[PDB]
C-alpha cells in the first residue's frame, strides 16, 4: 500500500508545497518511483519530469517518497499522485499501486 499525505494542498503563488509517500505493506523494495498529475478539470494524467521546480527526495531505507513543487502557479492547481515501482510475484504486483491523491490549488497572487 501507498500511503500519500496530505490528501488537500492550498498555496499562494510563489509558494512552495511538498506531498509525502511512503510504501508500506509490502516486502518489495523502493527501486524507482514515478509521479503524476491531472491538471484541474483535464482528462489527462501527465507524468512530473523530475528536476528544476520538482525536487524528488527518497529515503530507500523507510521506502518514503516526496516531491517539493517550487515557486507554485496557478497552472500546478491539479490532483497529483506517486507510484513506487519495484525490480517475486508480489513486486511485480508493486507496479499497479499508486498513493491515493493529494488535490492542489494554488491561487493567483
Amino acid at each position: 500500500r501507498v500511503d500519500q499525505t496530505p490528501q488537500t494542498i492550498t498555496k499562494e503563488t510563489g509558494e512552495s508545497l511538498t506531498i509525502n509517500c511512503v510504501l508500506r505493506d509490502s516486502n518489495c523494495a523502493l527501486s524507482s518511483t514515478y509521479w503524476y498529475r491531472k491538471k484541474s478539470g483535464s482528462t489527462n494524467e501527465e507524468s512530473i519530469s523530475k528536476g528544476g521546480r520538482y525536487v524528488e527526495t527518497v529515503n530507500s531505507g523507510s521506502k518514503s517518497f516526496s516531491l517539493r513543487i517550487n515557486d507554485l502557479t496557478v497552472e500546478d492547481s491539479g490532483t497529483y499522485r506517486c507510484k513506487p515501482e519495484s525490480r517475486d510475484a508480489e513486486c511485480a504486483a508493486l507496479n499497479d499501486q499508486y498513493g491515493g491523491g493529494t488535490v492542489v490549488t494554488v491561487n493567483a497572487a
